[PDB]
């Protein structure tokens, strides 16, 4: 074959390599920042808010709609399950977790991720995600199964959501768990929960004035465009 | 590190839980267990509470 054709092929391959590099470059990203010890609520909140804002502006995170659609596709065996129903169920489950963790009760969704809360003073609490400790078992841990209705459909939907969440965290996604928060898995098996300003505001409102978020309702899907 | 890795955070959580249960005033003291033991053992020999 023509030597120039081979040269053009190699040139195209190197062009694709340079496109790979430029594709990584065009995602204008900065390394996530963190601290080493729990000292003040304000400092940790500032770091978490900055991390959440950075991940949001990166636009690489999976919202609740994405997980609802993954569950809807994964549970298909002949009959269609409503996406809005699954989204409502997932929101109800995460709100149950939220209500359970503000009372000092950790919730275990899996051997890897355990949802807990850190309070520094009255009126100052912050949700966290921690791994299973090795020598000091957590105080009053409850399974997720405790806070889920006994109906088979509800339990299957929540189990599928948990499994898909674990897979998404393992592969390297950034999933949203509470409203305006983000769940990430860093190096090794360390998980972190980054809280926006309004999410921390709703946490503080719940802890100071007992203003619980309203129950999720069935919302019809909105057209993503226009 | 994690909230469990330090003495102060775990102590604060434990103290908050204990204070909440104490302020509910629903816990059984040692006197209650002594009286239950006295009642359970009240048919072999009476033991002072």
């Amino acid at each position: 074959t023509e030597l120039e054709y081979v040269e053009e092929d190699s040139r195209l391959r190197k062009e694709k390599i340079e496109l790979i590099q430029k594709n990584y470059d065009n995602l204008n990203a900065k390394p996530l920042v963190g601290v080493d010890l729990y000292e003040s609520y304000s400092l940790v909140l500032n770091k978490s808010a900055w991390n959440y804002n950075e991940i949001i502006q990166r636009d690489t995170q999976l919202t609740i709609l994405d997980m609802a659609l993954q569950v809807h596709l994964f549970l298909y065996e002949g009959k269609i399950i409503d996406i809005a129903h699954i989204q409502k169920i997932i929101k109800t489950f995460v709100l149950n977790v939220f209500a359970k963790i503000i009372k000092g009760v950790p919730i275990v969704l899996n051997p890897i991720i355990i949802f807990d809360s850190v309070r520094f003073d009255k009126s100052k609490i912050l949700p966290v995600a921690v791994a299973n400790p090795k020598l000091m078992p957590p105080l009053g841990v409850q399974d997720w199964d405790t806070i889920v209705d006994e109906d088979e459909e509800i339990k299957k939907i929540v189990s599928t959501f948990i499994k898909l969440l674990e897979n998404a965290l393992t592969v390297g996604h950034e999933v949203e768990f509470f409203q305006d928060t983000l769940l990430v898995r860093n190096v090794d098996g360390i998980t972190s929960l980054y809280v926006s300003e309004k999410a921390a505001q709703v946490f503080n409102n719940s802890v100071i004035d007992q203003i619980m978020p309203e129950k999720p309702k069935y919302e019809a899907l909105e057209d993503p465009f226009s």
